[PDB]
RNA sequence: UUUUGUAUAAUGGGUCAGCGACUUAUAUUCUGUAGCAAGGUUAACCGAAUAGGGGAGCCGAAGGGAAACCGAGUCUUAACU
RNA sequence: CCGACUUACCAACCCGAUGCAAACUGCGAAUACCGGAGAAUGUUAUCACGGGAGACACACGGCGGGUGCUAACGUCCGUCGUGAAGAGGGAAACAACCCAGACCGCCAGCUAAGGUCCCAAAGUCAUGGUUAAGUGGGAAACGAUGUGGGAAGGCCCAGAC
RNA sequence: UGUAACGGGGCUAAACCAUGCACCGAAGCUGCGGCAGCGACGCUUAUGCGUUGUUGGGUAGGGGAGCGUUCUGUAAGCCUG
RNA sequence: UCCUCCUAAAGAGUAACGGAGGAGCACGAAGGUUGGCUAAUCCUGGUCGGACAUCAGGAGGUUAGUGCAAUGGCAUAAGCCAGCUUGACUGCGAGCGUGACGGCGCGAGCAGGUGCGAAAGCAGGUCAUAGUGAUCCGGUGGUUCUGAAUGGAAGGGCCAUCGCUCAACGGAUAAAAGGUACUCCGGGGAUAACAGGCUGAUACCGCCCAAGAGUUCAUAUCGACGGCGGUGUUUGGCACCUCGAUGUCGGCUCAUCACAUCCUGGGGCUGAAGUAGGUCCCAAGGGUAUGGCUGUUCGCCAUUUAAAGUGGUACGCGAGCUG
RNA sequence: UGCCUGGCGGCCGUAGCGCGGUGGUCCCACCUGACCCCAUGCCGAACUCAGAAGUGAAACGCCGUAGCGCCGAUGGUAGUGUGGGGUCUCCCCAUGCGAGAGUAGGGAACUGCCAGGCAU
């Protein structure tokens, strides 16, 4: 279980960068989401690391 | 208004008041609603007459094949699992 | 005839070394594309049918290219973003650049881009060096004892310069 | 055409390359109140009585719900010197 | 109109008046099967015989060949020869690929009847990708499907098939050229010329090395073979503003700004003895001609001037004039 | 159980070339002859038949040799997906992927089944 938050917009981003946020459940700026720790979530975090921040 | 793009030095209007631009008939398809239901429904017309009669007639319940023709099967081909 | 020779010259095949090619690959990625399984999330976001449209004049920016002068806010193709159809802050002004997607109201607070001397809201903030040209605040080949450094080298107290 | 290649004043830093701590800075995010749609759930529906999550920029265009005027029936009713 | 490669950004596809080439056929064998075989080139030797015909070996290993243009493939050969034959058959077709669609292509396998091979097996056209044209209309053959009172038939219908460089090749008609400055309408700055805008291939100007010319000596003064920049001044590229009008070349009057200055002013070098000169730097305060020719700016000539500038202002200025 | 040989395979160069030796009990190859089965665009050269006198010369199988071919590291370089930048017809930073060429080096194949001859 890890905590993720979004800190940047998804306006000029790629479709694969917005679908990643859709999969992570992020809705807007500063949306705190709890997600299970798994290689899939880690890969998503690596993919959108420039706009997300983890609390661990 | 037209444009990728108008404060544009692209067009329109001096202002006010009145008038002014997806309507009508018939025919077909679709949606909702209402009656009836494997049936539904009349037109012309008669009728003192929005009643009633008139089911002539139209759609659908059975389709296949060009057509004869056959039939919940048919055509295709001498014959097709 | 046959030829004996060298000779201000050029040069085939092969060998050794150095390169080039969108229409050359004995080599060969990253990305992208097809399919399967799996956890999580997304208002089925997917497909099929039926009713109704609108549109087929796009532009700019990034990356990958052709034609141009490796010129054009030039033109032609692929991908993404924006405008078109998107308000707001910033770049002094600015359709396409950056941040960021306006349900409404509040004389509440927190931030991103971008800034904190005044216009104009915020540090005349602290330590550390550079610049003396208003460089900052438009530009090249090239030239110069301009300085701020780093690493070496020659000559040199029998005397260098 | 008139400074006119920092926006201007002005700056020997208020310029640049390096470190850090603060602040300003948007319709971005958080706080309060209010409206509407979709979907889950028990409302045994009153089709709404609480929840909860989410969404609500918008041209052409599509869908849905509505306001206003004339006349007609309700209406020999009602208001009105 | 159709075929091959690249551009085409390693799935497919993907444009330009982009770069390179082809097709509008041919074959009863150049098809199928069975059986067998492997060259291009070079070297050596040998009669006519030569660099190269034919014959022997050796090296080489597809560097040849594909009926054709290119690409992808071909040794089990798809290449090269011989024999036998017509599967260059009929009716079907699981399941796919590609297209907006019409449509096109690959196809295991089924029923009948064949060819080759002893047989297993192969053959529903050529190694593959171009060799092509919707519909209507009309013709031919066959067809027991129809046959307008009945029996026939004409005609029509199903199958095979024929006729179109419809080449503008998804084809508007069975058949079709030009002028308008006598002109006209709806429209476009979606699209033309002057002008304005972006860039600067061209134009002008500036700068760098120095081979040299310069009686010796590169740089008093010029400057090759080459290179780097500036103005947006010419001829030009794009077509972003304007076609429900921004009036255009030249001339007259009227000027203004700039300096890469024609004179005046000051200076450096000089292959500057002096006058008179050449080159370069600063400097825009002022001035900067009259006539013949031509509509002309430009330009030629005559004669002056201390000098008779370069360019911008919508190639300045027509709600100032001229035509 | 070993050695050698033949056939059918697996993989397709660390598997292939070249140099030097070895092998004939058996197998294999070379080899003898041909009216016949059969054939040569002529020819027992090839195919095929009847045989084993002779030979391991050639081919073939085996052995060792690095004159070639071949494989091939680690590290580094180019390139590149995503996000930021600069002096932007070209590069840099952060995080992942990571070549090719070349060097050191490896390397004279391995193996399955069915058969034949000699030892056991
Ligand atoms: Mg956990
Ligand atoms: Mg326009
Ligand atoms: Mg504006
Ligand atoms: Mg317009
Ligand atoms: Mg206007
Ligand atoms: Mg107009
Ligand atoms: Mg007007
Ligand atoms: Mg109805
Ligand atoms: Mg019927
Ligand atoms: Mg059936
Ligand atoms: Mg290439
Ligand atoms: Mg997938
Ligand atoms: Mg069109
Ligand atoms: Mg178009
Ligand atoms: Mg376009
Ligand atoms: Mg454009
Ligand atoms: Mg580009
Ligand atoms: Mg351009
Ligand atoms: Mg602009
Ligand atoms: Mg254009
Ligand atoms: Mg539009
Ligand atoms: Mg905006
Ligand atoms: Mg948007
Ligand atoms: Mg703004
Ligand atoms: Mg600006
Ligand atoms: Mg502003
Ligand atoms: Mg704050
Ligand atoms: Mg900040
Ligand atoms: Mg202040
Ligand atoms: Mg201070
Ligand atoms: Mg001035
Ligand atoms: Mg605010
Ligand atoms: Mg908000
Ligand atoms: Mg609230
Ligand atoms: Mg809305
Ligand atoms: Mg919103
Ligand atoms: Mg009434
Ligand atoms: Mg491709
Ligand atoms: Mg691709
Ligand atoms: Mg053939
Ligand atoms: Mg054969
Ligand atoms: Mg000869
Ligand atoms: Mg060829
Ligand atoms: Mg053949
Ligand atoms: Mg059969
Ligand atoms: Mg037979
Ligand atoms: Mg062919
Ligand atoms: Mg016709
Ligand atoms: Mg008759
Ligand atoms: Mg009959
Ligand atoms: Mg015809
Ligand atoms: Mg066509
Ligand atoms: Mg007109
Ligand atoms: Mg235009
Ligand atoms: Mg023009
Ligand atoms: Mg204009
Ligand atoms: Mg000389
Ligand atoms: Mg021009
Ligand atoms: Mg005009
Ligand atoms: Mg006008
Ligand atoms: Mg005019
Ligand atoms: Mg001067
Ligand atoms: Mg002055
Ligand atoms: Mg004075
Ligand atoms: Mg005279
Ligand atoms: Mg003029
Ligand atoms: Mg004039
Ligand atoms: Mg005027
Ligand atoms: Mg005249
Ligand atoms: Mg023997
Ligand atoms: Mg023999
Ligand atoms: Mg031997
Ligand atoms: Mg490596
Ligand atoms: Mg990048
Ligand atoms: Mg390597
Ligand atoms: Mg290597
Ligand atoms: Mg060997």
């Amino acid at each position: 279980t890890i905590k993720i938050t979004q800190t940047r917009s998804a306006i000029g981003r790629l479709p694969k960068h917005k679908a990643t946020l859709l999969g992570l459940g992020l809705r807007r700026i500063g949306h705190t989401v709890e997600r299970e720790d798994t290689p899939a979530i880690r890969g998503m975090i690596n993919a959108v690391s420039f706009m997300v921040k983890v609390e661990e």
